[PDB]
Parts: structure tokens; C-alpha cells; sequence
């Protein structure tokens, strides 16, 4: 779809199964998810943003459906404020900003 | 234009006449700018993310260029480690995304 900006770019997406929301986030490198129990092996990793740096625990290879479009790419799962879908699975959706 | 996602989509805007770079970001609410010492009131403000939060200061009506399309609306000006281009000036300048 083509999607404007006057409200959250919010979509839903299927995680392990599971129904959440997210936020499409062309300003982040990475998709974060809230914690949560996610099939699959993960290591510790940190990331940073506007306020600094926090824990994760890096998934790769997840498979999700964003907006009902597939991506399998890497998930990092911790206590982010808002489910971000990143640049990493944007590019898999074959999403771009246009004006 | 069309701006692909494979690495940060970054432009050039003009702010308080100075050109700097900046993320069009979709995933944030309000447009957040490196310290800079933009003339004229504001108010005091806190911002959060990833991370916690940062203060900053709010400037309304700013006069602002971003990869060439003009707009005018609130910019928060302090320690953030990115400038980013929020939804309050990515409407303005009639952005979506597409895929
Ligand atoms: C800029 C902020 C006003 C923006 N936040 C928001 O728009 C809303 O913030 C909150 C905070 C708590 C609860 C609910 C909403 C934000 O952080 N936006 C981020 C996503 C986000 C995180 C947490 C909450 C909401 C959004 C990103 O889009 C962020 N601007 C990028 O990762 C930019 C970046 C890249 C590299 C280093 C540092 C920053």
C-alpha cells in the first residue's frame, strides 16, 4: 500500500505466531520488538538510540509478515518503548519513501 | 524523488541558514535537530526513545528546507546523535511510504 504520515505508520505483523503492531521506521537500522517468548537461538547484543544504549537479544533469521508481506531477517527483542520494523525488513517488503 | 531503504535515507535540508544532513524518519513523531543556535524563543522539552530520554528545546515556526521542498513547523534543537525529519514536516513535504 501506499501509506502517508499524519498518523503512526502502525501495521500489524505476525512474530512467532502471534499477532502485534509496529511501527514502520525508515529511522532505524533494526527491527526491535517488545520482550517477548520467540522461537529460535538468540546471542546478547546492544544498540543505541535517541536516549542511548539498552540490552537486546539478537534473532536471526525470523520469519514475520509485516502488513501480510514476508520477511526473514534478524529480530532484536528487549525493552524498546514501540515494536519498530526497521530498514533491515523494510528493504524485504520493498519499501521506499517518495515525495 | 524516491528514496530506497538499503542505507540510511538521508538528505540535505537548510535550517537557520546553515545546510546540514539529515534521516527522513518515519518512525519519528517530531523533527529533532543537532544543537544549533536558532534565534528567538522556545520552550523547554524532554524526547524519548530507545534508550530514555533527552532534553531539548522547542522552536515553533521554523523555516525549513529539506532536499529542496520548503516547510514550516515545530523543530526541536539539542544533544541528539542524528538529525532527523519527523511526520510533523514529512507531511508537509507529502511523503509516504510505499511498498
Ligand atoms: C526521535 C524521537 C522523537 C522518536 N520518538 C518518537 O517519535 C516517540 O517516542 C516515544 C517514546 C516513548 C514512548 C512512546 C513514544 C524516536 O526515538 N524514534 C525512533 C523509533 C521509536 C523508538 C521508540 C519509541 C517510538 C519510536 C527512531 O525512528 C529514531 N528516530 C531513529 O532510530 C533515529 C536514530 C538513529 C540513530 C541513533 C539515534 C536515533
Amino acid at each position: 500500500p501506499q501509506i502517508t504520515l499524519w498518523k503512526r505508520p502502525l501495521v500489524t505483523i505476525k512474530i512467532g505466531g502471534q499477532l502485534k503492531e509496529a511501527l514502520l521506521d525508515t529511522g532505524a537500522d533494526d527491527t526491535v520488538i517488545e520482550e517477548m517468548s520467540l522461537p529460535g537461538r538468540w546471542k546478547p547484543k546492544m544498540i543505541g538510540g535517541i536516549g542511548g544504549f539498552i540490552k537486546v537479544r539478537q534473532y536471526d533469521q525470523i520469519i514475520i509478515e509485516i502488513a501480510g508481506h514476508k520477511a526473514i531477517g534478524t529480530v532484536l527483542v528487549g525493552p524498546t518503548p514501540v515494536n519498530i520494523i526497521g530498514r533491515n525488513l523494510l528493504t524485504q517488503i520493498g519499501a521506499t519513501l517518495n515525495f
